[PDB]
């Protein structure tokens, strides 16, 4: 029965960053985690899947583009090796999280935590014992779980992201339910390694959260690659017959049966809020079953905070990091800044070409009452894009006319995920298109296409 | 005879961008160019060499890293195809420059221009005639030429960048004189395609303009790749015997003879200031034989301007673009902003790993009297760098302590050239480490290593 200044529940990107920041500000800190050090992101999420996406990108060059680059010979690819490497990359970052806990003198507690009241946590230890832990403040960072198509269930041939990304062998065909970011990245990896792929989306666009021009471009690329995308289609039933799975879908009111060897459910994530005594601590849920928080990540209980995917605001790893810093600085009384409108935070999809965006789409800005100026620059006019061998996609910026303040930005192209930091820095600190248009960009880079769209917003695009 | 508001001499990155900007501001414009539309950059410089660097990067993956990525089979590479592609990329951008001239109603004049006085230009036409052209203002954008090792001369087996980049065949061995950016990129391409390469630098570091930590890292990578770099060595003589070239060098006062099939002279560039009547117009040269200019690119003659490599300030294509915009806005009387200290402008080297930098090195900032705070973050702590398969290099930021204003930045790693725009935007508009440290970066990207160094400058690096 020991006492800490701050206990952290869960050790993913939000939880372990918050604990470090609380250790930097002088608070005595403990972190409780039963399974994944590094949470979903480092163990079965962002990190391992980027390693697999890199492999898939090279298969797609060393086969589709071989003649163009002067590459000859019979080249084969082993997916087993790609899997072996993704697990070594993951293991290397988990070792990093343990080194960081040790460096900062954070007490790791290996177990599953449950609130006994507003200041007491009862932990069930992995080693078989029990531990009690009183605190002054607590940070809940327990993540989310996979949401299932209503009526269906998991089974041998119906799986979630976790069983797929840990499979060393591939199926002959697969149906992916959901055209979000995670679904498109599994489609992209599996199609490049010879799997027959179909993606079923309920909304009429793939990546329905992106600007409509971005959805149209990415649906064109995926069709070229050979993936079949069925939009405006509803999954009704999933039946696992052992040898194959029959997925019944409806579109335009007509029933249709698809078939594959596997089905991947990837329609979304529900916060984890059950089983660890949130009611004993008095913490209140929202109407969507998330933990409600204010702008400083504080729940309805004054000393309890909730960060990351468990509050549902925006379920990305860097958002969870930023929220944990706010939470920790708020507990210590240090200088902090709120994140603000979570629509302005960046996000990306890491198929090739990448998709990267922030802020409002053109249509969201018109519906909210701004005076909208749009500038669009294609990568066929970018010298670097031609040199790399992939000149597709574009840059599209949305701004307000009265001063030229940035409202959003939407990029599709080769590695565009790296080009967002200039844009979000200008939006957060109130730099206009006039200031941005004066920043000189190294030639030749993909980032020069940003400079061209800055000039377009002030009224004189030069190179297009 | 015919009169224009503005005549532009030379049609490279500076000249053709200035003409477009002068066309946008309402001035009637003519541009005189005998040979290269797009100048050195688009025809035999930046653009074609990036296409060759991309090819070399893929040879280096599909041979050195094949086993790690699960790539098997006998793979051969043809350098002839790489050359064919680099010439198709170049031709495609030259067609772009002509389309832009047509769109903006700029009069192209195909010939070599010579000043007759302060307002008259005599042009010798490629078609064989002569033309006279009076102007109100003139922009000189005539570029630079290769500088030769003192005492040596060009010949069959001793060449400059222009004859090398236009060679479809490769030599068995080559000695590159000069370890600047252009020399290292030719070394990198030729070594990956099986050429035996030696690079002789007079200064004691490779890339002597970079921060010493960047030079040490890049000399390690090149040694690993198999290139021999001789630093603090002086080229004395070059003798072309027909079958081989004997290069006599001295280091520590001891004479030594090297041998190769070819020698590439790549020690620098001298502005072009002879032969086209700069003395008839009254334009004054500096002591280094450049055209002198003030902060608005104006020569000692009130209506004549000089942009790009011909003024010698910083010989890069994007600098030439930025100067042409200033020049054109100054002639039209439009709102303009000077570029300022040219040391703050970004620059990059496009071998793999890239080198990217801006501003002052750590040692330059100490010698100039600042209170220097340094933050260094390695890419072995970057999750994305591990996923791509190249976790080498680092990020190093130099700042001033009193407010945390940025003084410089120095990056070596995979595609880091794209990460400079956030840094130069903060330096030009006076954003401190405190503001930068609040910008959220998409996870996982190479750019997160910037965010870590921002935290290091304000005193709390989290992930390392
Ligand atoms: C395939 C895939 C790819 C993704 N790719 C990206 C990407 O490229 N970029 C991106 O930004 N995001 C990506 N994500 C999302 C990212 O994984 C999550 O947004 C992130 O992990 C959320 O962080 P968190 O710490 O809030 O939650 P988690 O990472 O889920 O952390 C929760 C942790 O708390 C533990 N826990 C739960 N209950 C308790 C309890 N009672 N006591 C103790 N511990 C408990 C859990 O075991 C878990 O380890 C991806 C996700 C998936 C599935
Ligand atoms: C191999 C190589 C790689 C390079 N890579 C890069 C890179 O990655 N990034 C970068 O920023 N820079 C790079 N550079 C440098 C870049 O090419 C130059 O900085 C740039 O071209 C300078 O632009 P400019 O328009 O001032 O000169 P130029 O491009 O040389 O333009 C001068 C033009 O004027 C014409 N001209 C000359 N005299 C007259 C006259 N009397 N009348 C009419 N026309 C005339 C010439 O024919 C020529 O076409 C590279 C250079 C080389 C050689
Ligand atoms: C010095 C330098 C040179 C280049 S550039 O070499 O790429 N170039 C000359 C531009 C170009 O090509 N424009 C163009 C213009 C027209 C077209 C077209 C392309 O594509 C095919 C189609 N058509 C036309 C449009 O109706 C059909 C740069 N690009 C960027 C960026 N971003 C910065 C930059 C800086
Ligand atoms: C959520 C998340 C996760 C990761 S992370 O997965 O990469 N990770 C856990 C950090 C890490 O590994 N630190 C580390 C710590 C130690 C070490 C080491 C590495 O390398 C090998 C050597 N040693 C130690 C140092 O003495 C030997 C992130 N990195 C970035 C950036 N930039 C942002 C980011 C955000």
């Amino acid at each position: 029965m020991t006492h800490y200044d701050v206990v952290v529940l869960g050790a993913g990107p939000g939880g372990y960053v918050a604990a470090i920041r609380a250790a930097q500000l002088g608070l005595s800190t403990a972190i409780v985690e039963p399974k994944y050090w590094g949470g979903v992101c480092l163990n079965v999420g962002c990190i391992p899947s980027k390693a697999l996406l890199r492999n898939a990108e090279l298969v797609h060059i060393f086969t589709k583009d071989a003649k163009a680059f002067g590459i000859s010979g019979e080249v084969t690819f082993d997916y087993g090796i790609a899997y072996d490497r993704s697990r070594k990359v993951a293991e290397g970052r988990v070792a990093g999280v343990h080194f960081l806990m040790k460096k900062n003198k954070i007490t790791e507690i290996h177990g599953y935590g449950t609130f006994a009241d507003a200041n007491t946590l009862l932990v069930d230890l992995n080693d078989g014992g029990t531990e009690s832990v009183t605190f002054d403040n607590a940070i809940i960072a327990t993540g989310s779980s996979t949401r299932l198509v209503p009526g269906t269930s998991l089974s041998a041939n119906v799986v979630t992201y976790e069983e797929q990304i840990l499979s060393r062998e591939l199926p002959k065909s697969i149906i992916i339910a959901g055209a979000g970011a995670i679904g498109m990245e599994f489609g992209y990896v599996l199609k490049n390694y010879g799997v027959d792929v179909t993606i079923v989306e309920f909304l009429p666009r793939a990546l329905p959260n992106e600007d409509a021009d971005v959805s149209k471009e990415i649906e064109k690329q995926f069709k070229k690659l050979g993936v079949t995308i069925l939009t405006a289609t509803k999954v009704e039933s999933i039946a696992d017959g052992g040898s194959q799975v029959t997925v019944t879908v409806t579109k335009d009111g007509v029933a249709q049966e698809l078939k594959a060897e596997k089905v991947l459910q990837a329609i979304g994530f529900a916060p984890n809020v059950e089983g660890y005594g949130l009611d004993k601590a008095g913490v209140a849920l929202t109407d969507r079953k998330a933990i409600g928080v204010d702008d400083y990540m504080r729940t309805n209980v004054g000393h309890i905070y909730a960060i990351g995917d468990v509050n549902g605001l925006l379920q990305l790893a860097h958002v969870a990091e930023a929220q944990g810093v706010v939470a920790a600085e708020t507990i210590a009384g240090a200088e902090t800044l709120t994140l603000g409108d979570h629509r302005m935070l960046p996000r990306a999809t890491f198929c090739q070409p990448n998709v990267a965006s922030f802020g409002l789409t053109e249509q969201q800005a018109r519906n909210e009452g701004y005076d909208v100026v749009v500038a669009k620059f294609p990568f066929t006019a970018n010298a670097k894009a031609h040199g790399v061998g992939d000149p597709s996609g574009f840059v599209k910026l949305v701004a307000d006319a009265k001063h030229g303040e940035l409202l959003g930005g939407h990029l599709v192209g080769h590695d565009v995920a790296e080009l967002l930091p200039e844009l979000t820095l200008a939006q957060r600190w109130d730099l206009t298109a006039s200031e941005l248009a004066r920043n000189v960009h190294t030639h030749p880079t993909m980032s020069e296409a940003l400079q061209e769209c800055f000039h377009g917003l002030v009224g004189h695009m030069i190179n297009f």
